[PDB]
């Protein structure tokens, strides 16, 4: 259980910055994303941490049609669907090397942790995230928690990334495959290359 938290995934994003008022009727103009995500479940927030599917054997792309991405292919009964709203989600700045901070409540490990992003012209703004829309950047292998930097009430890891000449709003994909079990995690991050 967990998630990016740097650059924050969608659900981190919203929980982050929103969770301590999550009922503020100023989101709507502020961060449309975050209030139509927070009115559609408040759980997808409350439960950042839990955006996985299981049995998924490896064969991610099969078991995650294209728009569905962010939501893991619509697991957990829809639970996460409004994080595959196309629309000005709120980005942090990167640069085009950079770090994806993984944090793990539950000491679980990785079989691994893939990094994608979206390839220059590709529209956060309009367009539904699609796997061709993504370039594999980063990756770790098998890595026991063990190894993980500890923290509080969890672990943690640093994954290099390069995305040679991204410029502007762009989306991450990681992928984490956990291993304690076949269970894998689905998170969207939005960022600015400058
Ligand atoms: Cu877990």
């Amino acid at each position: 259980h967990g998630s990016v938290v740097d650059p924050a995934s969608r659900s981190y994003s919203c929980w982050q910055r929103w969770g301590g008022d999550f009922q503020n009727p100023a989101m709507a103009t502020q961060d449309p994303m975050c209030w139509q995500a927070w009115q559609a479940d408040p759980n997808a927030m409350w439960n950042w941490n839990g955006l996985f599917r299981e049995g998924v054997a490896g064969n991610h792309q099969g078991a995650i049609p294209d728009g569905q991405l962010c939501s893991g292919g619509r697991t957990q009964s829809g639970r996460y669907n409004a994080l595959d709203t196309v629309g000005a989600w709120k980005t942090v700045p990167v640069t085009n090397n950079f770090r994806v901070k993984f944090f793990d409540q539950a000491s679980h490990g990785a079989d691994y942790i893939r990094v994608y992003v979206t390839k220059q012209g590709y529209n956060a703004l309009t367009s539904p995230l699609r796997w061709s829309d993504l370039e594999l950047v980063g990756q770790i292998g098998n890595t026991p928690a063990s190894q993980w930097t500890r923290e509080v009430d969890g672990v943690s890891i640093q994954i290099p990334a390069n995305a040679p000449g991204r410029t502007g709003r762009h989306v991450v994909y990681t992928i984490w495959q956990a291993s304690h079990l076949d269970q894998s995690y689905y998170l969207c991050s939005d960022v600015d290359f400058g």
